[PDB]
Order: C-alpha cells, then structure tokens, then sequence
C-alpha cells in the first residue's frame, strides 16, 4: 500500500532527525503515524517536565553571555526602522525583499544600520575599542527554501577602533563557533551592501557574512575609524546543531516547538 | 539668564533620576550641560567596564528564569502575524492602532492570539495544567505619552485546565511582582477584547491587565477549558524600577542606553 504525497508530508512533519524509520517500508500509514505521534508526544512531555526553555531563546541567552563576557555591550535597537535606511545602505532600487510598514517605515532586514549608529554615538563617550552586539528579529521576503525564513533572528557583533583586523575578526568567529561546537571554513564572497565578505560556511550552508572595514559606505553613516563585524542567523545555527532538514523547525512558529511538531 | 525651551529640553535629555540639580537656578546653560555630560559619560563608561547587559534584555532573562522555574513553557512565536487575527480577537472596525504589513499581515499588538493557539495545540499532548509564557515585541500606534511606546515588549503568561482561578492568578502576579520588588494594587477594569480585567496598578500606572476565563471569545479560538492569563509591559516595569520620567528611557532606541542619553 503506497503512501500519497499528503501522507508522506504528514509523516515528515512528525519525523525527527534522531529517528530511523523507513516511511515506504510497506507498513501502513496508520501505524507509522501512530508510532511517530507517540514518540513526539513523549518528546514534548519530557521538554515540559524537564527542559522548558525555547531553543531560540536559550541560544540567544548563551550567545549574549559569550559576548558580554568578552567585553561587548549588549544592544537592543528598533525592529521597526525608517525606510530611508534602506537606500542609504546602498540597497538600490534585496530591495524587493523589504517588508514595508505604513509609508515611511519598514521591518529591518539586518541589524547593521542600527549598530552603525551606535558605534558612531558611543565613540564619543567610550574608550577605544568600541565593541557592541545585538541579537534579534530581522525580516526579508524570500522564496520558499530549506535555509531561508521570512522572519529570522540575527546576531551581529562588531568593533570599531583598534584591533579591527582580519585576523582578529577570524579569531572572534573561531572562538564563537568553537564555543557552540560548530565546525566551519571561511570562503570569500561579495555582496551589494558591503563589498567583499568573509563568508563562514558549514558545508554548503552560509552561517555568516563578515566584513573588514573601512568601506565607502562608512561616510554616509558617519563612521570614520577601522571596524570589523559579522552577522549570523540563529536559526541556521540551530539547524546545524540539531540536524534539522528544514530551517522551519528552528523558526518562531506555532507549528514546531523546539523542532517537535505542535500538530499532535 | 533664562533657559530656552530647546536648552531645557537638552538638559532634560541628559538628566537622570538620581541627580538633584536645579536647571533654572541661574547657572548658565553651558555649565549645566557640561556637568550633566560629564556625569552621563562616567555612567556609560562604568556600564561598559562592568555592567554590559541591556536593561530590556536582562529583564527578559530574569522574567524567563522566574516562569521556567515555576513550570511554564517558554514560547517564541511570530511577531509578524495574519491580519485576520485582529477581527477574530473582537477588535472591531484599538483597531486603528494596528501597524499593517503588506495586505494580509500586521505586527502583533499583543501576544494573546499566538498563546491561545499554543494552549489549544499543547492540550492535546501535555498533562493538565498547561502553563506557558512569552516575552517579546508588540506594536501599537499611540498618541505621544509618557507611558506609551509604539514598539514595546510584552510578557504574557497563562494557564489552562486546573488551577485557573482568580486566587491563583492573583497569587502568581503577587509572587512575580514581589520577585521584582514592585508594589502594586489590583483594580477592576474592562476592555473590548476580554471583558472584565483585573488591572495591576503601581500608583496610577497600569502594569498589567489580567483575565480569568472562560470568556465568549474562547469558542472562536478553540479554547474549551478554564484559563487565566496576564500581560505586562516590560518598559513600564523598567520605568518603575528606575524612576524614569518618560518610558522612552526604557525603550528600544538608538537615543538611550540603559536610560543614559547616547547623544553625548
Ligand atoms: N532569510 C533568512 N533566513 C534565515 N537566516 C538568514 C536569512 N537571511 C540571512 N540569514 C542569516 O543572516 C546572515 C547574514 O545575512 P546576509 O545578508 O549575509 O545573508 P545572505 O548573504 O543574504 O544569505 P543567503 O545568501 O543565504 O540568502 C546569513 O549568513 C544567514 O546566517
Ligand atoms: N503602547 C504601549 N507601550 C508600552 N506598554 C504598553 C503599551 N500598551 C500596552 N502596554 C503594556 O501591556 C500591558 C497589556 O496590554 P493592555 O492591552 O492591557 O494595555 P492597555 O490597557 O491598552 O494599556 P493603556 O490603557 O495604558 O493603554 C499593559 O498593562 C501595559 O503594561
Ligand atoms: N548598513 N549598515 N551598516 C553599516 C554601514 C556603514 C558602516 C558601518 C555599518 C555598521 O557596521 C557594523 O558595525 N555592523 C556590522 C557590519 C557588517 C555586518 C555583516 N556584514 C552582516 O551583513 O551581518
Ligand atoms: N485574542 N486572544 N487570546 C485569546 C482569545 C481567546 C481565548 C484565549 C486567548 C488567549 O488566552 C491566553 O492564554 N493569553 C492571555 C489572555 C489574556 C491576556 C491578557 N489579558 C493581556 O491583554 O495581555
Ligand atoms: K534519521
Ligand atoms: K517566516
Ligand atoms: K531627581
Ligand atoms: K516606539
Ligand atoms: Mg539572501
Ligand atoms: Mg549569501
Ligand atoms: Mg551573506
Ligand atoms: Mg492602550
Ligand atoms: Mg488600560
Ligand atoms: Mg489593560
């Protein structure tokens, strides 16, 4: 008895990476569904009894402790930002990916512009070097893909003044991903906003783009010192850590809790 | 020499509750500004050297530990939600306060609808009672006021099944605000969405509205058991804790860091 696409889709929702079950072994859909429902209810009950922290929240807290302890100031800046920031970032009419709000606002697609403003302002009060970071929601319209979400969570850390070299940027990235237990390589790439990037890759999955300044865009943001920075997607980190097949398992969602289907 | 409105406004930006300085003593603006700039640079330098955690982030983490330890599951749900949720909540054409995104979406003005969906789904898998909470950004268009932000941070905790009484709701609120060191009273009020509320007041400042179910809206959300819940604004909690005159000192902002002006 062969499984329909709808039946396979339902079993895939209930399947977890740790399972090893053949979906098309010939066992009937009813028994495969019942087995997976039982495994997932047990998993959720164990979370509720013993491990009540959300994966995205817990990872944000772990990353926050890492950067605070290394001397970076924790920033929480607006998610709803002026639309004028988009063109000023060199996103010329990525631009199609912006969620607009009212007539003059949008949802931020990255943390960089708010962090650029903080670097400039804090440089008037704090000693060299200025080290800051932020973790929070960012928004992009995307085609359906196993590695993209329209609502995702970014970490960006950055530094301005002394110590803003490629070697120090790579060392921070290495210490960070070693702390999380994630292997990686660095490959060159390029993007419209920042130019050349050092992309942090786990296999074919891009975990981060990082940048060594200065870049021409600096003048438009009042940045006038060396700087380094890197942006990472937290859901991509979670996808690696938990071997999820689709990044949706990691997202803000009413459909998955810590990678377990909530449709039980 | 009298201070202009622009001069007083600048000094108020730089003034902090712990200061006691007369702005209109007759001392010249230049000296008052220089004194306040020096106090604020010292305050920011001390934060950077010793206390690098953001007040909103730190408070979210403190609240998260409180509720996780008391048996509530930590939720992180979408901020960008379907516009259809608004009318289904009984917000008839508050409705004017909704930030719309594209044609079918909006920024959530509260956490309740996403938490209602989680209560319903989790009740099929978890033992009675179901206890969950969320902390995160919410959005409302507001008139300019000392107690309102357009981008704010909500905590909502809620419970469904046994133990969903007024006395237990008040006891959780009392334990929570005792943990934060904030005195309060409970006053009855009423709102369009939920009906009668127990409003948690610190003086004339509304910290929370709380609700004892069931209510007629339950049927439209598939909720069919007793429930209790309460929503609190984190920036209002911070305003009380730090004696801020305006809630903007507590907000996500590029203009204040932990209540200290970033325009230094
Ligand atoms: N839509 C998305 N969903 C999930 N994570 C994302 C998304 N877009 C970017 N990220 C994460 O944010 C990081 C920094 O953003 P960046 O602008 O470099 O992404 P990107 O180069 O557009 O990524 P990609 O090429 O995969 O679309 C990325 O390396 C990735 O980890
Ligand atoms: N615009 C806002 N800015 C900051 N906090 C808010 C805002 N709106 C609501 N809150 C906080 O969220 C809690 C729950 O939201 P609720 O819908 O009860 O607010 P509300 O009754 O509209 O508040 P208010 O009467 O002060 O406008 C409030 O008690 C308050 O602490
Ligand atoms: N627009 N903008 N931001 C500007 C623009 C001009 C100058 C300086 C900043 C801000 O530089 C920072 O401190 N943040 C990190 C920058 C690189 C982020 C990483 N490549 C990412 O894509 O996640
Ligand atoms: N819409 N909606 N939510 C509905 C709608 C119907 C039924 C059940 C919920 C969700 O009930 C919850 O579990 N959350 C807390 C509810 C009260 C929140 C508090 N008064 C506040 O205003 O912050
Ligand atoms: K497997
Ligand atoms: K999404
Ligand atoms: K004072
Ligand atoms: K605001
Ligand atoms: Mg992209
Ligand atoms: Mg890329
Ligand atoms: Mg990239
Ligand atoms: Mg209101
Ligand atoms: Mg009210
Ligand atoms: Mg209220």
């Amino acid at each position: 008895p062969a499984l329909t696409k709808s039946q396979t889709d339902r079993l895939e929702v209930l399947l977890n990476p740790k399972d090893e079950i053949s979906l098309n072994s010939g066992k009937p859909f009813r028994e495969l569904e019942s087995e997976l429902l039982s495994r997932r209810k047990k998993d959720l009950q164990q979370i509720y009894a013993e491990e009540r922290e959300n994966y995205l929240g817990k990872l944000e807290r772990e990353i926050t402790r890492f950067f605070v302890d290394r001397g970076f100031l924790e920033i929480k800046s607006p998610i709803l930002i002026p639309l004028e920031y988009i063109e000023r970032m060199g996103i010329d009419n990525l631009s199609k990916q912006i969620f607009r709000v009212d007539k003059n606002f949008c949802l931020r697609p990255m943390l960089a512009p708010n962090l650029a403003n903080y670097l400039r302002k804090l440089d008037r009060a704090l000693p060299d070097p200025i080290k800051i970071f932020e973790i929070g929601p960012c928004y992009r319209k995307e085609s359906d893909g196993k590695e993209h979400l329209e609502e995702f969570t970014m970490l960006n850390f950055c530094q301005m003044g002394s110590g803003c070299t490629r070697e120090n940027l790579e060392s921070i990235i290495t210490d960070f991903l070693n702390h999380l237990g994630i292997d990686f390589k660095i490959v060159g790439d390029s993007c419209m906003v920042f130019g050349d990037t050092l992309d942090v890759m786990h296999g074919d999955l891009e975990l981060s783009s990082a940048v060594v300044g200065p870049i021409p865009l600096d003048r438009e943001w009042g940045i006038d010192k060396p700087w380094i920075g890197a942006g990472f997607g937290l859901e991509r980190l979670l996808k690696v850590k938990h071997d999820f097949k689709n990044i949706k398992r990691a997202a803000r969602s009413g459909s998955y809790y810590n990678g377990i289907s909530t449709n039980l």
